[PDB]
């Protein structure tokens, strides 16, 4: 326990957490108060950054629409002089995910079934806009088949990226050996489109007192599971999180190798983002798909 | 700048970012209570934390010896099973820099004239000891002459890393170039070393009632020029801090080519902890300065 460890450290019997969270994170934008209440805002110089936020637009608005999870409202983009843009959206007082994550468990299950389940139902993969994961924009042309549209626009988008980039042999013959085993980790299931929140990483969820929040989507209509992936590989979700969304949508056949492609495009776009460090799991991931 | 245009585009009479030391974009970061009063505790779980805190210890106290600014008395540096440190030291209520900041600008003029002007002898560039980077330590080792210092022991250790985990051919080839030009930026000046705070970010300065406070530095002994390239970069700084400032010591010829290669610097450094994204501003700065 670390606050026993300071408790000792600093021979003290009262260990109070209290206060604001400060300036925060330098790469991912700055809080400010207004008259209307906090808003966070996030610049990018490039001349991408207008399609880059307002794919974060139309996330956030798909997810706002399901009444489901509670995300930032979107406020405003504004075009820079210079070039580039900023995005301003709601702040919320926010902590880390803990007390709340059973309750986030049920509403992402929902926020899964929400489309089969609904009204007015997309049956297809893909979304309709581009939605960036991270800084790299990403196709959601509309796929009819999910394995068809993740090999596609998913693992071979950021496979070319790293052949143009790094030339990489390994890869590119891992990749030639995998793709055509694919299909193994489908067949016999039945997969509905599902609106993700498409990064959910534990870093992009926390809560405050009425419940749980999600932020940062790059959203579109997916195999559930694929979800979970960023969730399970970096960890920092309670375990109840995983159990009260597995009381909805229990795990299917064949869910822990379907978790391994899943990972492995996680870590293909990490060695993407942050090159080599990432180059050892992407391709002992393909190995472990492989045999 | 960028706080004008948000007053503008939100319609709000009041704008104040988010101030104070907290989670940053390595480090966790929280105010406790405790028996004897309140600390703020940094965490990281990284190999190398116990060396990047005790590097943060020796800058603070290089500050704190020459009673020119305030900052965070450092309290102690922790060990913590399973790996990394954490590290207490005093806590300050601090809001965003507003008010304070012409005295801030006044106090930092004279934080870099100190090794000039008052009893210090420090002729040579560098530290006593290594000081990080965010997660990257550098080499301080005392170089005579600061051209060499910033171009060895800091920009091409950054392209070092950007070649060992990019290998990304533009980087290389356009630093091999910049490196002959380098010397033309300094206007054959005699440059002086002068103590820096080392990451003089917005995001690290703040105000309470009796005047401003930085924190969270990575000090050495540096061209005073380098401090402001990150402070004018990420904006955040009233124009009464530069003003201010530049009444102590005005710009020497070639300033603004200067700023150039001290922005770059931070650019590369972004590249590297964050990513792809700082790829094309890195890029675009050597070409600039090349032109």
């Amino acid at each position: 326990a670390m606050e026993q460890l300071l408790r000792a450290e600093l021979r003290t019997a009262t260990l109070r957490a209290f206060g604001g969270p400060g300036a925060g994170c330098i790469s991912e934008g700055r809080a400010y108060d207004t008259d209307a209440g906090p808003v966070f805002v996030k610049v990018n110089r490039r001349t991408q950054a207008r399609q880059m936020f307002e794919g974060e637009v139309a996330s956030l608005e798909a997810l706002r629409s399901t009444g489901l999870v509670r995300v930032p409202r979107p406020m405003k983009v504004i075009d820079l002089p210079g070039g580039g843009a900023a995005f301003v959206m709601e702040h919320l007082k926010m902590k880390s995910l803990s007390s709340q994550a059973s309750k986030l468990g049920e509403q992402m299950a929902d926020l899964h079934l929400y489309n089969q389940k609904g009204s007015s139902y997309v049956d297809k993969f893909g979304f309709h806009t581009v939605t960036c994961c991270g800084f790299i924009p990403q196709v959601n042309e509309w796929q009819d088949d999910w394995p068809t549209f993740f090999a596609r626009h998913r693992l071979q988008a950021q496979l070319d990226l790293i052949e143009k980039d790094y030339a990489d042999r390994e890869a590119r013959e891992l990749w030639s050996r995998l793709q055509v085993k694919i299909p193994d980790l489908f067949c016999g299931l039945e997969i509905v489109p599902a609106l993700l929140h498409g990064d959910l990483w534990s870093g992009n969820v926390a809560e405050d007192d009425v419940g749980p929040i999600i932020y940062d989507p790059a959203s579109f209509y997916g195999h559930s599971e694929f979800e979970l992936a960023i969730a399970l590989m970096f960890g920092g979700f309670p375990r109840s999180f995983f159990t009260a969304y597995h009381r909805k949508i229990p795990k299917a056949p064949g869910f822990d190798q379907r978790l391994l492609l899943y990972q492995l495009f996680n870590y293909l776009n990490h060695w993407n983002h942050f090159g080599r460090e990432y180059r050892s799991p992407s391709l002992g991931t393909m190995r472990r798909l492989l045999k």
